[PDB]
């Protein structure tokens, strides 16, 4: 109404505003102590109660944006720890706000959060639920910056449950080490996302994005007339755009009132938004984007009516492009649940390549009239290798599966770096073991989600440390062709192997004493180390060297004087594997 602050503390409550402000404040204010931040937290919420007691109190009136800047240039180190960001201070609102979105930085060079040992974590918990959790909460915000406030807020509470949870078990450690493990690799899925999502945005430009947003909308809500899909799609453009800018507040509102749409045309656009929509504000948007898809009429004609056997197409198409390829996709996608995203962009870019080479033509009716003939190929590529890779994943483990990838990427990419292969392996490994067991109808969106934030973290490092063009190709080129390239990628014959190093194949009984999970990467790292020495192996000699391995390895922690074993099996086993591998 006439108080802003009093508002948005009125309807989230004050235990969600006190953490919401927290975080607010330690992503701009990245390097002030967390001590700092709960006195801010607190004077503003003080300043809070005192709105909500009577909208008219002083200052109650100012805007959050402006209230906001001014206990932000209330700091005193501010100029002497931030420098630069000081001078916004002098600017009016709005470029008072604009100037701090501008001095966020996105990388500090804080050091790397480690964790503690179960037992303190569950100790410090217990002593203070309170200050552990808004400590914590303080150090994750200042590292991203840029994380949706509320989607942090969102993590904070699973955190809070698997304490609560673990801390009373009988066995902590094999009750809370999984749950966290789990937690920030989701954590660090949710943001790898959201900056994949924004710089999309910005290579590729809106058309592209609205295509996207278009067959995505479609699958879930099939039940949706074109106009509100195509209304949602505008609405989440103007939405993302905000949010990618980083600007909290407007992001904030954007999603809110999409989300208040959303559920009270409810009816008209999904049957599944019902428990979403009775939630509380906070929680809406978060619900509803992960809702899971309606279910699509059955009185479903054929695409090809108003798609190919139709005439007057191309006078349709001609009308107005980009709206008629829209209801394409909107038709497409919402009969395929089971398609990629990126899989329905391919099938209409290939409809509008051929539309725009064929409305041009003598007889246009049969110039495209085979075209539904061009999406099979299309449609069975990605199919076939969730295919093949889901057999061989159910066969071999999810481990030896690891290591089979290992190998096969090693020899279309030799340049790359050993850890980095390991680690796109695992990753990728992962993908298996997480889609594979869905059921086939599921599984391609399920890994087109996984294989986008994996493939764009690929292409991050290798950004910065380019190695091969073959990758640079792929990793430039357009997100429809991406993965595509990707697996195009033969093996490497240019290739000219590295030389011989002893020592990389040098074992000690050290590794007896390490984790499934540390002994793997070890195992790991020399088998990248050993194909980069001799790419030309077989799948053959490869299985025979890394079972005499096998072997070695438990032979030699089994038995008496460990050190010694190895270092004597060791000198055999490098010589006779040197030897099968000529
Ligand atoms: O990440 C995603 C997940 C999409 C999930 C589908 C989606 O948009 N859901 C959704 C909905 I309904 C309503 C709201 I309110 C919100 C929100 O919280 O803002 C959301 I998140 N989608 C996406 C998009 I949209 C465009 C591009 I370009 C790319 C790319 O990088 O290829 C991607 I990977
Ligand atoms: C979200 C805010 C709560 C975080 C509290 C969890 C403590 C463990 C986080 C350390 C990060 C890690 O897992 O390496
Ligand atoms: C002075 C700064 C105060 C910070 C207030 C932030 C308000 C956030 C509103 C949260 C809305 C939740 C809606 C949603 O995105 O699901
Ligand atoms: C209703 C909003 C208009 C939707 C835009 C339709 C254009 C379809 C483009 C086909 C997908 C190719 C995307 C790309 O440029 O990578
Ligand atoms: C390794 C896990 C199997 C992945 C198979 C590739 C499927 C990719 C679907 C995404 C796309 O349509 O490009
Ligand atoms: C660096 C190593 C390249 C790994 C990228 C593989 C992308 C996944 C596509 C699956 C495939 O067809 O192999
Ligand atoms: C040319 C000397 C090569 C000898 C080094 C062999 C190292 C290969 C690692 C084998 C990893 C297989 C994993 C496993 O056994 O579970």
């Amino acid at each position: 109404h006439k108080s802003e602050v009093a508002h948005r503390f009125k309807d989230l409550g004050e235990e969600n505003f006190k953490a919401l402000v927290l975080i607010a404040f330690a992503q701009y204010l990245q390097q002030c102590p967390f001590e700092d931040h709960v006195k801010l937290v607190n004077e503003v919420t003080e300043f809070a109660k005192t709105c909500v007691a009577d909208e008219s109190a002083e200052n109650c009136d100012k805007s959050l944006h402006t209230l906001f800047g001014d206990k932000l240039c209330t700091v005193a180190t501010l100029r002497e720890t931030y420098g630069e960001m000081a001078d916004c201070c002098a600017k009016q609102e709005p470029e008072r706000n604009e100037c701090f979105l501008q001095h966020k930085d996105d990388n500090p060079n804080l050091p790397r959060l480690v964790r503690p040992e179960v037992d303190v974590m569950c100790t410090a918990f217990h002593d203070n639920e309170e200050t552990f959790l808004k400590k914590y909460l303080y150090e994750i915000a200042r590292r991203h910056p840029y994380f949706y406030a509320p989607e942090l807020l969102f993590f904070a509470k699973r955190y809070k449950a698997a304490f609560t949870e673990c801390c009373q078990a009988a066995d902590k450690a094999a009750c809370l080490l999984p749950k966290l493990d789990e937690l920030r690799d989701e954590g660090k899925a949710s943001s790898a996302k959201q900056r994949l999502k924004c710089a999309s945005l910005q290579k590729f430009g809106e058309r592209a994005f609205k295509a996207w947003a278009v067959a995505r909308l479609s699958q879930r809500f099939p039940k949706a007339e074109f106009a509100e899909v195509s209304k949602l799609v505008t609405d989440l453009t103007k939405v993302h755009t905000e949010c990618c800018h980083g600007d909290l507040l407007e992001c904030a509102d954007d999603r809110a009132d999409l989300a208040k749409y959303i559920c009270e045309n409810q009816d008209s656009i999904s049957s599944k938004l019902k428990e979403c929509c009775e939630k509380p504000l906070l929680e809406k948007s978060h619900c509803i984007a992960e809702v899971e898809n309606d279910e699509m009429p059955a009185d479903l004609p054929s695409l090809a009516a108003d798609f190919v056997e139709s005439k007057d197409v191309c006078k349709n198409y001609a009308e107005a492009k980009d709206v008629f390829l829209g209801m394409f996709l909107y038709e497409y996608a919402r009969r395929h649940p089971d398609y990629s995203v990126v899989l329905l962009l391919r099938l209409a870019k290939t409809y509008e390549t051929t539309l725009e080479k064929c409305c041009a033509a003598a007889d246009p009716h049969e110039c495209y009239a085979k075209v539904f003939d061009e999406f099979k190929p299309l449609v069975e590529e990605p199919q076939n290798l969730i295919k093949q890779n889901c057999e061989l994943f159910e066969q071999l483990g999810e481990y030896k599966f690891q290591n089979a990838l290992l190998v096969r990427y090693t020899k279309k990419v030799p340049q790359v770096s050993t850890p980095t292969l390991v680690e796109v392996s695992r990753n990728l490994g992962k993908v298996g073991s997480k889609c594979c067991k869905h059921p086939e109808a599921k599984r391609m969106p399920c890994a087109e989600d996984y294989l986008s934030v994996v493939l764009n973290q690929l292409c991050v490092l290798h950004e910065k440390t380019p190695v091969s063009d073959r990758v640079t190709k792929c990793c430039t080129e357009s997100l429809v062709n991406r993965r595509p390239c990707f697996s195009a990628l033969e093996v490497d014959e240019t290739y000219v192997p590295k030389e011989f190093n002893a020592e990389t194949f040098t074992f000690h009984a050290d590794i007896c004493t390490l984790s499934e999970k540390e002994r793997q990467i070890k195992k790991q790292t020399a088998l990248v180390e050993l194909v980069k020495h001799k790419p030309k192996a077989t799948k053959e000699q490869l299985k025979a060297v890394m079972d005499d391995f096998a072997a070695f390895v438990e032979k030699c922690c089994k038995a008496d004087d460990k050190e010694t074993c190895f270092a004597e099996e060791g000198k055999k086993l490098v010589a006779a594997s040197q030897a099968a591998l000529g």
